[PDB]
Parts: structure tokens; C-alpha cells; sequence
């Protein structure tokens, strides 16, 4: 495994360096390109949300609630707690006849500094309905209600809804139950850990299912649900994160060519639909990308993800230039002087 | 394998339920009053931007500027020269009092405003829609001292912050001399407050602080000192007596220095460097030196929360502190990992190994 770093400098002098791991996999999960240790055991955190959305959508009876594509995107989200995410959360609660008091997630400072500053000015204390995970929680309420399971402990590991989540994660990873480890996330759900390349496998299967759907293929019910999830994220990326957020600007820039998702502590995953770019990389199908910054730095994650799309030729220069402020973050001091930059001395191995 | 551990494996690590979340490479040097390396983590000579952990050397360059003594700066003013302060009202007030002492105005500052280094101060700013200005800079005390030096020598206050200005020529020389380095062995960038900022091997940052602490020792014992040594001792005394000017309420540097009640001074450098100067004590003697001691730390990826955890762990391993004094730092030592429903999800640990084994075990500094 290579010593792959992203490095920041001040006047050419090394400031910080961050170890990068990355996996690029085809639709079956075969490893195509790598940085660092592409199989590093990694907490997927909220980059697992589409698999959790799959578990929700595959639960008997959930279809009768009439969740729409923006609802599903919110199930996939780490949203910024904008008023529009709160509103959709309440509208999802109304659809399943539940109440904010039924949520088992808690409030937290918004993932958007601008939202949080507006909260601070107004003395606003976030509650359960503000959780960046509030959409997947409503979905898990919905699933528990759907099969009659009882709603108080829908978040606990021994509840049938978390059993479905756990089975669904392992099946998407093509792992045995024993090879996925579990802790607890900030929103109080079980959260999985598995080799980094398998996170890319999940998103390659999202993008693969989307390709099979627009191609009129016989699809399994699971493939069709994955296709729907892809479609929902790509259509409502503002629900997946929010205004000014990397995930939203990425997906907006690519206009349905890919879906992408943040994991807390600096994981990222992308599913890329089949394209001239994927074919040039040497695969006849969809593509998956997963990334982990070893030390957890988000600013460096987004810089590295954007540099990696460039290395991979994914997008056009014009399309990627929408992400320019993430690719080379601003390094400007309190008097407007540029003090340094970011570098990418890493080499993608194939 | 505990019998093949290497500096490349010196890490501080967070976990979720025992599953590794993040890991951060640790570099540290522990040196005696002459800079002799006593203990190390990672690469103790890593070329490193000291950032505002260099501030006591800039304060020294200010105080050794002929004619500055006539302004009547007091020990709290000097502590503020050594500061990365929280932009509390008292820090802003002292900045304006220092401007008045040298007959200058806020428009003479060449630093700019920025969100407070204190979350609580920043919250009050956000409520009031307050836009911070030059006089709010965490470096304002330093900048005023540089204005004072430029005035005292007749240099001209426009440009005091630029490398070619004699005040910055004084800084650059003073820094190299404290590190015992030739000029070509210190590199220079520009910091957030718009001053030249130095980079030199990590151990030399410990060297500067060992020299602060040593000078304090000599002054307190009544030894005849050079003008420089007496000035170092004054800087030490100022930081240790007014630690709230060096940082602010709730800040690590202030809580560290209050807890130790004069036994040491310590200072943050941005992007996760730390420096501590320790007066001679039973603890330093058990560590095997007959004088003062300096410590310098760098988290490679720049994480501050991990910095404070690591510095506190390292003080415990060095036997510096009592569990009682060091217990005021307990929230820094083991950062809370509690989710939005009050459940603890994980923790920090310190898989690093202080060195200073089989002779065939190479200690390749990395
Ligand atoms: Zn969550
Ligand atoms: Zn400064």
C-alpha cells in the first residue's frame, strides 16, 4: 500500500499532511484503482444511508404510506437542517401518523455553519426533528409501524427493523454477517464498519441498478429499489445535504451522472453510471468510488474527492469547475493575503 | 509486536465501540535547557511551522527594542504580546490601552479581524451581528508591540509587519538565535494575522521554551543575567501570572497554566502545535536533567482536540503535575464522545511510546 497524502503548505512550507485511502471498483466490486489501503476497515457512518433506505423500502407495507422521491432522498440524507428539511420531516411523520416525540434521534448544531449561525442568533435549541438523520429515522419508524413491530425501540439492535438494516448492509457488501462490525452513531442508530472497497461496492450497485432501469432490463425488486434510490438522490440532492454543501453541489453539477454521499469523520462514496469516462477506465459497467481521510478532516476529503474525479476523467472540466472552491480550498489570511495551498502528491495505482 | 515498535507508529486514535474511527500521527520533543534531546515521539526534528507558539520570541524581540521600555508596558501587556487571545472584552480593552500608551490608533494595526478562538465569545458576536475588526485579532497585543518597537527606533509604522521592516529583521534574528540556528535553517511564511511566521525543527521549539523556563529559574535564584536572560525571565513571569491574557477563559493554555500555578508556561500554535517550558523541579530531575525542560508537540494532520489530549497524556507520562492539578484538564485529556441522545459511543487512546530496548531496534524518526 502506498504512502498517499494530501498536503497543505504555508509559503511552500509543509503545514499538515493527511493520509488518503481510496477504492475504485466495478459493478461487482472488483478493485480497479486505489489510494493507500483500499480495504481499510472503515466506519461508513452516514455514507451507509442508501443501504438503510433500501432496508426501509424493502419492508412489507412501507409502500402504502406514499413516500415520494424527495422523501426517499431525505431518507438518504445528512441534511443541513434547513427549514425545508424540517418541513419534509414533519410531512413524512404525518404520512405515517407519527409525532416528533416518536423520534429516537437528538438535535445537534447544524452541519451548515450558516444555518447554525442563524440558530445561534435566535436562541434556537435544535430538537429531534432537526437531526441530520431525521429522514432515515422517520423511515425506520415507518418500517416498524408497517410490520406491526412497535415503535419505541425501532433504533435498538435487537429490533426487527435493525435486523433488516443489518442484513441489508451485509448483502449489499457481499459479506457474511460476521464480517461487518457495528457501533453506535451520533443519531443513536447502529452504524456499520467494513472494508473501504465494499462502501464503493454499494454505490457501484446503486449506479448499476440505475443503468439497468434506464435500459429496460428485467430487474429484481431489489435492483429496481436501488434504481429508485439513485434516482431520488440525483433528483433532490438538496434533500441529501443542502445549500452550499459538497454533496448537493457535486450531484447538481453532474445532473444525474452520479450520486455521492458524505460519511462523518471524512468518508465519501460515489456511484457513477456507465459513461465514456467509465469505459475509458476499463470497465463495461457502472463504477464505485469510496474515500477515507485517515485523520477525519472534511475540508481535505472534498479536496481529495474532487482531485480524484479529475484524475479519473469523470465529468468535464467545465462540470468539475463548479467544485473549484472545494478542490483548492481558500488559504487567505485576515488581510486578504494568500498564505499557501493544498497539494496532492499521491498517485492512483491501477 | 511490542519488541519492534517504531516512531512511525506513534498515534493518538479515536474509536467508536472499539472500531477505529480516526488516527493522528504524533511528533514530540522533550529537551533540556541547552536543547539536548531527552525524550521523543515520532520525528522530534520535524520541520514545523511554530505559528503563534513562536509568540514569546516575538515578545522578546519587542522588549529588546531600544526605547520600548519607556512606554511602560506592564506584565499583563507583555502576556498579551505572548497571546493568541479569545478576543474577550478585556483583551480588546487592553489592546486599546496599549495603543494609547504608544499614541497609536486601531487604523495603524496591520492585522485583521476573525471569528473568535472562543466558541462562547463567538456566540455573543453572532447574536449582536458583531463584525470583528483589527483590534479584535488574537494577535493584537503582538501587533501593538511591533508598532511600539517601530516607533521607538524611528522606523516608521507603515510596513512594520513586512519582512524588510527592521522590526521583522529583529524578529527573524531573535528567533534564529533562540533556536541556535543559522538564518538559512529557519524558513518563513505569512501567518493569519499577516506577520512573518517561522518554521524550524520541532525540537528547537522545545528549546525556546526550555530557555524561558531556565531564565525564570535564574532570575528567581538571584543569578546575574544578561539582558536577554532577564527579558526571557520577565516573559515567563508575565505569561504565568496573567495566563488569561495568553488565551482566555476555558482555553487550554490558560487552564494549563493556572493549574500549574507558576511551574510552567505553555502556548498553542495554530494547526496543532504546542510548546511548554518547565521550571527545574523534582519532576525534571527524575526525568534526568539538572535544569529546566522544554516540550514541543505537533499533530501531523493539525487536529486541535487531539493536540490537547496528547499534550495532557504526555505531561502525565513525564510525571509533570499532580493528578490533582492535572485533573483540571480532564475534559481535554479524554474528550467526550457522547451522541445526541446522551449515549457514549467511543473514546480516545494513545498508542504511542515515549522513547529516550534491543540495540538492533532502529528508531527511524518519522
Ligand atoms: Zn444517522
Ligand atoms: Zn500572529
Amino acid at each position: 500500500p502506498s504512502e498517499d497524502f494530501v498536503v497543505t503548505d504555508r509559503g511552500g512550507i509543509v503545514e499538515n499532511s493527511h493520509r488518503v485511502h481510496a477504492a475504485v471498483v466495478d459493478a461487482k466490486g472488483r478493485l480497479l484503482y486505489a489510494l493507500g489501503n483500499p480495504t481499510r476497515m472503515t466506519l461508513a457512518r452516514s455514507a451507509a444511508a442508501p443501504a438503510q433506505a433500501l432496508a426501509i423500502l424493502e419492508t412489507e407495507g412501507v409502500a402504502g404510506y406514499g413516500f415520494d422521491d424527495a422523501d426517499i432522498a431525505l431518507m438518504c440524507a445528512s441534511h443541513s437542517s434547513e427549514d425545508r428539511h424540517i418541513a419534509r420531516t414533519r410531512a413524512m411523520l404525518s404520512k405515517i401518523k407519527a409525532e416528533e416525540a416518536d423520534l429516537r434521534c437528538g438535535g445537534h448544531p447544524s452541519l451548515s455553519e450558516m444555518v447554525n449561525r442563524s440558530w445561534i442568533k435566535q436562541d434556537f435549541i435544535p430538537t429531534a426533528v432537526c437531526s441530520n438523520c431525521s429522514g432515515k429515522h422517520v423511515g425506520m419508524l415507518a418500517g416498524a409501524r408497517a410490520i406491526g413491530a412497535g415503535t419505541d425501540g425501532y433504533h435498538l439492535p435487537d429490533h426487527p427493523m435493525q435486523g433488516r438494516v443489518k442484513r441489508t448492509v451485509a448483502e449489499l457488501c457481499d459479506l457474511d454477517a460476521g464480517d461487518v462490525e457495528w457501533g453506535t452513531d451520533g443519531c443513536n442508530l447502529p452504524t456499520p464498519a467494513f472494508p473501504l472497497d465494499r462502501l464503493g461496492r454499494i454505490y457501484a450497485k446503486l449506479a448499476s441498478a440505475a443503468d439497468g432501469s434506464d435500459a429496460g432490463e428485467g430487474q429484481s425488486t431489489r435492483c429496481a429499489a436501488l434504481a429508485h434510490i439513485f434516482r431520488a438522490m440525483a433528483r433532490y440532492p438538496e434533500m441529501v445535504a443542502g445549500e452550499g454543501r459538497y454533496c448537493t453541489m457535486l450531484m447538481r453539477a453532474f445532473d444525474g451522472a452520479l450520486v455521492g454521499k458524505l460519511g462523518a469523520d471524512a468518508s465519501y462514496a460515489i456511484g457513477v453510471r456507465a459513461s465514456d469516462a467509465t469505459r475509458q477506465l476499463g470497465t463495461d459497467g457502472a463504477l464505485g468510488i469510496s474515500v477515507k481521510i485517515e485523520d477525519g478532516n472534511l475540508e481535505m476529503l472534498y479536496a481529495v474527492v474532487t482531485e480524484l474525479l479529475e484524475r479519473l476523467g469523470i465529468g468535464s472540466p467545465d462540470v468539475r469547475s463548479q467544485l473549484a472552491s472545494f478542490h483548492h480550498p481558500q488559504r487567505v489570511n485576515t488581510m486578504g493575503v494568500t498564505t499557501g495551498g493544498v497539494s496532492f502528491p499521491f498517485k492512483l495505482r491501477g
